[PDB]
């Protein structure tokens, strides 16, 4: 099987030559203005204008930058929202060597849940590694209504990811490892196979 | 199960009170301008201007105008693309009222096939008929390589669309059936609960 079926491997561009040659990288806040985190019949969603459930596809070209916690990958490939959702192409058998949730802002629950795609996560430079980016796979949704801090609140925007916890700690250097993983971190990450805004 | 989750039932809005209130409707060409069918390596394909493959996302505020040829509804529950994903949400048992097929200009064939999914599609006044919106299902997909005329070409752009046999005699008069299938109909639709681009 052809993967990607057409043009460039992206992944490799990323992975191999580090990024090169690609444009400028937008905010993915950028290509939906209005989707906004709203009050509509009783609950809170992300809702357009128009009051219409919207959410956002970040690709390489518009990268989000989302508040992470950590979690831990293996439970979630036994239960949760995405773990008996059919295998798509190169899906890992076990545990994807790096793994993230995502939360509404990013999926529909009903048609377009987003379980096991692949995604591109940046992990900033440390004193143990050079920067890098490496292609993890979506294994659950999660809620994400945490402030910057990390405090949850029922009314607050469902916007925050999940990132495995061997991958947390890679976020931190040497002498700055989170073992309780009580701290949020910032994550650069895009859905490596969507691409549909220019 | 509430569906949609959050937000306003769009369907309705189309179906009972013919669209009314809504923005008035975009074209989803204006949401990736440089999403074009190219040539590379060996194959021609939808890509951007990194050769990164690219699919629109048509929703009710960019509506998609495609050209469309007829196709037989009931085999596609049978086989073709889609018939053995996973069951969405209220999707029919049987043969869907109103069927399309899409082509790789909407779709990623690995990763966000969008089989099973609903679509917005409009029915042109007639002299049997008012104009209408109808909610139709994704139950194939489709090459659509041909030109305005319903000529085919390996190298011409897959953005042509499939709707069934009985939707496709809606869009004639009375005396002007095409009993062979052999004309193709422009057709205007969206993605009735894909909201991604503003």
């Amino acid at each position: 099987q052809k993967n990607p079926e057409f043009g460039m491997n992206l992944a490799n561009q990323y992975i191999i030559r580090k990024g090169a040659g690609l444009p400028p990288a937008k905010d993915v806040k950028e290509t939906y203005p209005e989707c906004k985190w709203r009050h509509y019949a009783g609950s809170f969603g992300w809702l357009d204008d128009y009051n219409v459930q919207c959410y956002l596809s970040p690709s390489y070209k518009f990268h989000a930058h989302s508040i992470a916690k950590a979690f831990k990958a293996e439970p979630s490939t036994k239960a949760g929202a995405c773990f008996d959702t059919a295998n798509t192409d190169q899906f890992p058998e076990g545990v994807p060597k790096y793994s993230i949730g995502v939360p509404y802002l990013y999926m529909n629950n009903l048609y377009d849940r987003r379980c096991k795609v692949r995604a591109m996560v940046k992990i900033p430079k440390t004193d143990e590694h050079e920067e890098k980016w490496v292609q993890a796979w979506v294994i659950d949704h999660n809620l994400g209504n945490w402030d910057k801090d990390g405090k949850e609140n029922d009314a607050y925007p469902k916007d925050g990811v999940l990132i495995d916890t061997n991958m947390y700690e890679q976020f931190f250097d040497k002498n700055k490892k989170v073992p309780d993983y009580s701290k949020t971190v910032p994550v650069e990450w895009f859905f490596l196979d969507i691409n549909t805004v220019g």
